[PDB]
């Protein structure tokens, strides 16, 4: 099924991205990434598709891909007073390509992709263009998204706003230190509330952690390493490790410490994708038949940038994909030191957002 493919992608281009970049802030939208290659598999036939597929996680019909991230896509469209949550796809595309029918049949179906004309031989305005497309559609969140010029390019966005059911009380905010290294400190607004909070403190593994839901389905786990086992931690993130810890997280009074998290990331996903089995997108033996015959395209950049708020009243998280083708007692626990974040969704077990704090400025 999709939404446990659709996991075990999101942990997998964690732990990858993690080793790649191990000092690193991260930050990603697993769902936004999966989504966008999910709607590029459109346009791939032979080699390139299967291995496209199958490293997304799914059984290699096609149909049921794109009708579950219809499904996604659809109920990820929300605007209220305390709950605010988008996610769209579009198509850039040069004048002296012509997509073919059943491909931007379905990514107008199934993803309600805009496809919006481009000229790529002019590409400061080309690039002004995307970037101010992202920005406004990330409500100003995802500035600055372009790197090379190119014909076609695929754009994903997700922006997201939650409001805590339990909100930080604003007078205990303090500064804090925060320990990056054994040589770095940092200081940081650190947040408080004295609550009875959903906790684990895990004896499988040298972790604790809380779980934190937001106004409507989102909910968040923070997750704390005990020192120096960071990577302890990370490679036992599974199915199996979120499961036992839903099983396991128990009501209990906690002084929780958060700071407030202001971080971004940008990030070439060529290294992690190619790690995890995805290479043919990027060769002279690229197939992408099925998006144009106008011309042979292989991919040449993919690009990911996400940006992270956190405060007393919520939090805020976008994200932004490109693609580039080209012609062929009160328990003290404070979060003062590299932790983990997961945001989620209750209602269809996305994985919405994935963070490694290392620094919280
Ligand atoms: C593994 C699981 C179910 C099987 C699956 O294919 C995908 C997931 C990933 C997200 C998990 C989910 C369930 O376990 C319920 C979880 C933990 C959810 C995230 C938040 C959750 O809804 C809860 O916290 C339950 O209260």
């Amino acid at each position: 099924g999709l939404a446990s493919a659709n996991v075990d992608f999101a942990f997998s281009l964690y732990k990858h991205l993690v080793a790649l970049s191990p000092k690193k802030n991260i930050f990603i939208s697993p769902v936004s990434i999966s989504m966008a290659l999910a709607m590029l598999s459109l346009g791939t036939c032979g080699h390139t598709r299967a291995q496209l597929l199958q490293g997304l996680g799914f059984n290699l019909s096609e149909t049921e891909i794109h009708q579950g991230f219809q499904h996604l896509h659809q109920l990820f469209a929300k605007s209220d007073t305390s709950l605010e949550m988008t996610m769209g796809n579009a198509l850039f595309l040069d004048g002296s390509l012509e997509l073919l029918e059943s491909f931007s049949a379905d990514i107008k179906h199934y993803y309600e992709s805009e496809v919006l004309a481009m000229n790529f031989q002019d590409w400061a305005t080309a690039s002004r263009q995307i970037n101010s497309y992202v920005k406004n559609k990330t409500q100003g969140k995802i500035v600055d998204l372009f790197d090379s010029p190119a014909i076609l390019v695929l754009v994903n966005y997700i922006f997201f706003k939650g409001t805590w059911t339990q909100p930080f009380d604003l007078a205990s905010t303090r500064e804090e230190n925060f320990y990056v290294d054994e040589t770095t400190v940092v200081k940081v607004p650190m947040m408080l509330q004295s609550s009875t909070i959903s906790y684990l403190h895990d004896s499988e593994l040298p972790c604790q952690l809380v779980q934190m839901n937001y106004v409507g389905n989102g909910t968040v786990f923070f997750i704390l390493p005990d020192k120096g086992k960071m990577n302890t931690v990370i490679a036992a993130l599974s199915r199996d490790t979120i499961n036992r810890w839903s099983a396991g997280l128990t009501s209990s009074q906690v002084d929780l410490y958060i700071p407030k998290v202001t971080i971004s990331g940008v990030y070439d996903l060529g290294d992690v994708l190619e790690e995890m089995g995805i290479a043919d997108l990027f060769t002279t033996q690229a197939n992408f038949s099925r998006i144009t015959q106008d011309a042979q395209l292989k991919s040449s950049k993919v690009v990911h940038k996400a940006v992270l708020q956190l405060n007393e009243e919520g939090t805020e998280a976008a994200g932004a994909m490109f693609l580039e083708a080209i012609p062929r007692k009160p328990i003290i626990l404070r979060f003062n030191q590299p932790f983990i974040i997961m945001i989620f969704d209750h209602f269809t077990w996305s994985s919405l957002f994935l963070a490694r704090v290392m620094n919280p400025v």
